[PDB]
């Protein structure tokens, strides 16, 4: 009764198979590397307009 | 005269091409994360019907 | 002005978009992995006409 059985149980059939936890990992991993990466992104487009500019793109770099 | 040189030397004419070794280390690091993960699966499908039953995932979670 | 904005901005419009800092990352990624590869192949090619032969082959191996 866990949303977390559900998510990974794909063809609700109460039965988690292989390829389910296979493509459950496989989806878990894509989700932490986007977010890593947007987080990184976020952090360097200083003012938020959603694109990196030479400045922003200058002062990330250094002694970083 | 090692199954290993052979097993790598794909098209068999005695030289291992580059093109051999990456397929190769490609393969060999497939087989290693399928063998972890159904390992993983294996080891939570506690009773061995070939699925995870709601019980067998309760268990495994917690402090785990 | 550093070649390095300009790498990362692949449609030239002065800005990086999120797209361009991944497909970058990712093409980073890719070739430290061939680099890494290309120096461990060349290393064992002890003699260079490029391709590993059962006795470049033999003495990588051992205790290595
Ligand atoms: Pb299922
Ligand atoms: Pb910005
Ligand atoms: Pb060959
Ligand atoms: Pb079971
Ligand atoms: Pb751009
Ligand atoms: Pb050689």
């Amino acid at each position: 009764a866990e949303a977390l059985f559900k998510e990974i149980d794909v063809n609700g059939d109460g039965a988690v198979s292989y390829e389910e936890v296979k493509a459950f990992v496989s989806k878990k991993r894509a989700i932490k590397n986007e977010q890593l990466l947007q987080l990184i992104f976020k952090s360097i487009d200083a003012d938020g307009n959603g694109e990196i500019d030479q400045n922003e793109f200058a002062k990330f770099y250094g002694s970083i």
